[PDB]
């Protein structure tokens, strides 16, 4: 149930392939790569399935100089949800280190 | 470069591959496969490079049911230095998901 | 506006008091967890924010330790007090165990908070 | 163990005072360089050699300066001849909805009596 099309609250899209061997491909919404990882042999006691992806914010028009990994778990059901925190890494000089990294969460539903 | 060999303070061992645009893959390690990205174009003005990568924590041997993401940048240096912060995300129910994830950090040299 | 009694979207119980000086103080009840009945917070709160539409900065902690147990742990909130028709306190929480050095890697939590005046 | 001055390595200083009930109460800082602090923390720890959990916050305004900022400090106290408190921080700037995404910085922090 994670194959396809997910949208969060605040306008971006991802479309992702959930591979057989636990691979996680697809494309952010301009347009990004996506890549990550899930657990591709989940509990079935209710437990969500853990999964995590990064984008490196530059394709051919360009480029943030920064990446944001997701870490977060897909809850299946009546309203699927694919719950998250992330981190947004930006390249900075050493003295501007300590304010490299942001810190949020992000809700994405099959809408 | 980023491609090599790296290790952290507790001894993990994180081999990488950094593609033509954009890819990281390799292995974490009891071994677990790797995937991210990176910006392959980065500043000129000492800046690092920002990338991300993702473990699930399935193999052929192991499941934990969880995965971690490591946001950060590459600085190149006298001693060449990856700095990152990680989320480790766990399959919890959705009562415990308050207590899912973790937070910490982490620093990989070649040596 | 920050004054008053806070719900989470858990059930947890925030009573505060925002002084003049940008502090808070108060007492927290959480509804999971390793913990009963009231633990105090302290903390502080920008007592002169931007008047360009942003929210007013905010945080505090609490040592999970009171009369009833001690679960050897704090949580700090850092986020900030939107006032509107809807008021509320979004946060972002760092959760503290004491450990070992051994698995001081695994210590911490973190996840988010948002606080409404209406239960 | 805790009481006292604390330093980091970016050139920064906190005087806390731990009070007998897990408060923590002190200065972070010339005098447009010094904010208030407060925090609590386990004033009954585990004897197992397991560290002692804290946190503390600084919203960044002094009667000089106001940076529309609050940073809380969450971490552990570890006694010995290296004291040291280990933290991770969160530093929430007042934004618009609309950049609240990207509010909160994280970062950590070591600290230490010399």
């Amino acid at each position: 149930g994670i194959t396809g099309t997910w949208y969060n609250q605040l306008g971006s899209t991802f479309i992702v392939t959930a591979g057989a061997d636990g691979a996680l491909t697809g494309t952010y919404e301009s347009r990004y790569v996506l890549t990550g990882r899930y657990d591709s042999a989940p509990a079935t006691d209710g437990s969500g399935t853990a999964l995590g992806w990064t984008v490196a914010w530059k394709n051919n028009y360009r480029n943030a100089h920064s990446a944001t990994t997701w870490s977060g778990q897909y809850v299946g059901g009546a309203e699927a949800r694919i719950n998250t925190q992330f981190l947004l890494t930006s390249g900075t000089t050493e003295a501007n280190a300590w304010k490299s990294t942001l810190v949020g969460h992000d809700t994405f539903t099959k809408v």
